[PDB]
């Protein structure tokens, strides 16, 4: 791998990233900074008017928001799955291995890209047409409030790295091509592709962030953390499932 | 209107997802049904003794939970168990259809509620020939004659599935064709109670365009196969109506039958 191949890979992934996801970090940041104001949900009354205003496809209030998070996450899985097919070499892997990589990767990627939509005060929703405040989400009763706040806690730290969309496109691909997912049949071509993506990410960060020392290592430290965050997350889901309890078809969609 | 390249890309995406979503392809089923090999041969159940031997040899033929029960019920619960698994597989497939998960959540449920039976019949035909049906992921083959001879209302409950399959199979569709066909069925804007008919019809229009092109390229010598296949998607509507009528009648008489909650909810209204 020469620098030319690595820059070509970075640009290929960037181009696909822009086409795959509805709201880029660049567009999200302009909305969060104030550079039409989004509709703000900050309490129960503004939530009621906002689902009238924005027609959330995404009934006690805390559950309604929780189920809105689930609807959006399912959409993100399909967006990530389509993005994965643009990663060079991915569609040539064993079909079972494509499925395994996506199954075990989507949660880490959803957390990562959710950070593009958050600041310390709230989160963009409905392709940036809405903004739900952190204080509102944190204040939800039962375990739902403590279910929402860890997402903000991660995003504030992840966003301190100041990654842009061209960095994130490669980073997300690196996550997908993880050779240690349980049950992979042919680890060799997965790690070979991840080695190319890691080389491209290293060069991208040195060129795009020349003054950010060891940003490559700090970002790998983060992709690491994501493993533990996601495991905390699935555990919190199992606690809710036994405590709160949906049409059987709906259970299948969200399984 | 989308371009030929986009339509071919959609066909390939759906075929890929279909291979990933469904455990036993028509291609694999036909390789088993044709034989000529040693490693793939199924064990054939055609009577009581071979059913007994098959539960010893073979993915349980019939659920072990029903082992104390009369044979017709045991076989029925084997069908329902697999149908429930099919609902789960179809739901997974549906999520891969571009645009499906972006629909109103109520409409997603409604499309699946009304679509799964038609798809199950369609895909069951892949596992059938005129003499029987592959079971246990193709490890077994149960004969049409054995199923038809089941007592009470069960024998005549089984036979219409074969009657449809022989006619559907004469179209000689392959998995790449079926993957688009099944997506067309799911995205039907005429299902009762849909809230947002327009975005569903928009997706089906692209799927129909893709199916039309797929059949012209894959079956260039089969005149008006597209129209013949739409004529089939029609019949399924009445075939499924006969099925649900028979099932509700049988359920009232056979206290030993159980419906999985997933199926139970689908059959309500
Ligand atoms: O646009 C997007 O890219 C996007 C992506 C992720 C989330 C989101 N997921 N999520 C999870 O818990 C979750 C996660 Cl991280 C990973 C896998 C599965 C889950 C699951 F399934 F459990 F849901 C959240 C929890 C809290 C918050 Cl603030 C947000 C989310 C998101 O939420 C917008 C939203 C919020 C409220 C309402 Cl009413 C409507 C939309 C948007
Ligand atoms: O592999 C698969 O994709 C597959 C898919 C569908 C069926 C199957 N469903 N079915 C229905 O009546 C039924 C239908 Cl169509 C739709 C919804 C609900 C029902 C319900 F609940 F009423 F059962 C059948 C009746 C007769 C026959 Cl021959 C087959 C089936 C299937 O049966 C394999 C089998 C046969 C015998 C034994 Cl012992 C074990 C397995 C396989």
């Amino acid at each position: 791998m020469e620098s030319a191949d690595l820059r070509a890979l970075a640009k290929h992934l960037y181009d696909s990233y822009i086409k795959s996801f509805p709201l880029t970090k660049a567009k999200a940041r302009a909305i969060l900074t104030g550079k039409k104001s989004p509709f703000v949900i900050y309490d129960m009354n503004s939530l009621m008017m906002g689902e009238d205003k924005i027609k959330f496809k995404h009934k006690e209030v805390a559950i309604r928001i929780f189920q809105g998070c689930q609807f959006r996450s399912v959409e993100a899985v399909q967006e990530i799955t389509e993005y994965a097919k643009s990663i060079p070499g991915f569609v040539n892997l064993d079909l079972n291995d494509q499925v395994t990589l996506l199954k075990y990767g989507v949660h880490e990627i959803i957390y990562t890209m959710l950070a593009s939509l958050m600041n310390k005060d709230g989160v963009l929703i409905s392709e940036g047409q809405g903004f739900m405040t952190r204080e509102f989400l944190k204040s939800l009763r039962k375990p739902f409030g403590d279910f929402m706040e860890p997402k903000f806690e991660f995003a504030v730290k992840f966003n301190a790295l100041e990654l842009d969309d061209s960095d994130l496109a490669i980073f997300i691909a690196v996550i997908i091509l993880s050779g240690d997912r349980p049950g992979l049949l042919n680890v060799k071509p997965i790690e070979d592709i991840q080695d190319n993506l890691l080389q491209a990410l290293e060069l991208q960060l040195k060129l795009n962030h020349p003054e950010s020392s060891q940003l490559f290592a700090k970002l790998l430290q983060k992709m690491t953390d994501l493993r533990q965050i996601v495991t905390e997350h699935v555990q919190l889901l199992q606690v809710i499932k036994k405590t709160e309890t949906l049409h059987p078809l709906l259970q299948e969609i969200y399984k």
